[PDB]
DNA sequence: CGTGCGGATC
DNA sequence: GATCCGCACG
């Protein structure tokens, strides 16, 4: 494996931090978390970026359509 | 204290 | 497209 896969599906990255190719915090309840209090991931964080969800919420799945 | 990059696999 | 992942510098 390896690699193989080694990679990919942990806790979903945010908007820019999939933009940055960066791992994250904002997990899929990250939205929940701005509910019970979050703020911006390590990625949003560094650059002050806009750790979202939502409207991922509605650009991935849904769709929305 | 931000800044981005190459990769794996569909 | 998505997610992971560090890192070395100023
Ligand atoms: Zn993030
Ligand atoms: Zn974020």
């Amino acid at each position: 494996g390896s690699m193989a896969d080694t990679r990919r599906r942990q806790n979903h990255s945010c908007d820019p931090c999939r933009k940055g190719k960066r791992r994250c915090d904002a997990p899929e309840n990250r939205n929940e978390a701005n509910e019970n209090g979050w703020v911006s991931c390590s990625n949003c964080k560094r650059w002050n970026k806009d750790c979202t969800f939502n409207w991922l919420s509605s650009q991935r799945s849904k769709n929305s359509s």
